[PDB]
């Protein structure tokens, strides 16, 4: 129903909402009427047996409004839980040149299948982190990109930097671990009997904790030394391979 | 929940050159009583706090990329947060908030969980200000901060703020000589027996070795950390235990 199309691509997986705690006797019509305010519905999936469903709306904006408006609202004695659906066809990409843009990444990955979005993750100064996200329309397109970039060498720019493609890690930093669930542990009462505190010089917990911190600091130093050791190995490889291939030199063979 | 917090604060860019404060407030009148408003006329952007997170989310979704006297507005949540790790599975969002509240007002505290709702042992604590966040960071770095009876020192680090929404648009890329050199060759799968393939395949082997070595460091130090409890229980003595 939107007069101006929000963009080139609509009803993407970033426009998909998860709705939990539906009533036992939900119907598709009732489910669609819940979202009627937010334009023409796209794909609808309802698990009537398990009390949840999915809907795609036309735009990310409409999904954000629906979530904000419908989350924690009553339906026949149940508070609806509305969340953005976790993306089923998303990949992490890393080892990106700093001169790879969102559009280059999308253009590149579009060869694997229809692509919804690609983004280069930037730091607080707008500089590339060398990492990105690619969101495909279909799981098979994501699987082909994952398999082909794993087996082969996919290059986006002049500098030979193979794109490293991994499953996108999707952890929950919205709901987290509420005290309602934590309390179900037997030893919870015993763990909370001592309040948050600074440990004091001379106590067992202070001495244990300072030694633990010293091992953690040693682990940090060793992990940094490994990165430095492997950077030197990668720079030595580059120099040896340039020489093997006579990169700065004409040679018939 | 608290009202008009830092998580209710919106950035609005691409304001008209002759924007007025009242014109700016009328933009957000739909969303009830405005909180603190500030306009940087210098650069054509403004900030407004709305009553709740839900209202700020709706305003951002309804006003972003809408026209205002010539240009399309850019509406973002305005961006004081700390990473926390070595959390025990007993730590809830509410315990994290209660514990870190002594350093200053908390915007959000959450324990990061997996899709089965199990603690990852990591969390995020967002304060209303960078000073309160620096204080909490300095105190927990220097000192031993404990949340529960079983001693596990909370390991606190500034959370680096990353952008996965706007990212790096082609229009904002600097077209300097490194851009020109990099863009000269297009996206491709390299061919066996070329320098770019053979080097890249050896690079991947080294990158895999680096991951395995990092994992071995983590496993060697996990063994050391686990042994420490028993070693400490055996070796601990009070300061007055052996005095002449
Ligand atoms: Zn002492
Ligand atoms: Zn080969």
């Amino acid at each position: 129903s939107l007069l101006r199309r929000p963009g080139e691509k609509t009803y993407t997986q970033r426009c998909r909402l998860f709705v939990g705690n539906l009533p036992a006797d939900i119907t598709e019509d009732e489910f669609k009427r819940l979202f009627a305010k937010y334009g023409e519905p796209g794909e609808v999936f309802i698990n009537k047996g398990k009390g949840f469903g999915f809907i795609k709306l036309e735009s990310r904006a409409l999904a954000e409004i629906a979530k904000a408006e419908l989350d924690d609202t009553p339906m026949r004695g149940r508070q609806l839980r509305v969340r953005f659906a976790t993306h089923a066809a998303a990949l992490s990409v890393r080892n990106l040149s700093p001169y790879v843009s969102n559009e280059l990444l999308e253009e590149a990955f579009s060869q694997f299948g229809p692509i919804e979005r690609a983004v280069v993750i930037v730091d607080d100064r707008g500089r590339s982190t060398g990492k990105g996200i690619v969101e495909f329309a279909s799981k098979p397109a994501a699987r082909k990109a994952f398999e082909r970039c794993s087996e082969g060498v996919f290059l986006l720019t002049t500098t030979p930097r193979p794109v490293i493609v991994e499953p996108l890690e999707q952890l929950d930093d919205e709901d987290g671990l509420p005290e309602k669930l934590a309390q179900k542990n037997p030893m919870y009462q015993k763990e909370r009997e001592t309040p948050p505190r600074f440990a004091q010089h001379g106590t067992f917990e202070y001495e244990y904790s300072q030694r633990w911190k010293s091992l953690d600091e040693m682990e940090k130093q060793q992990r940094e030394q490994v990165e430095k050791n492997m950077k030197d190995a990668k720079d030595k490889l580059e120099s040896e391979m340039e020489d093997a291939y006579h990169e700065h030199q004409a040679n018939i063979l």
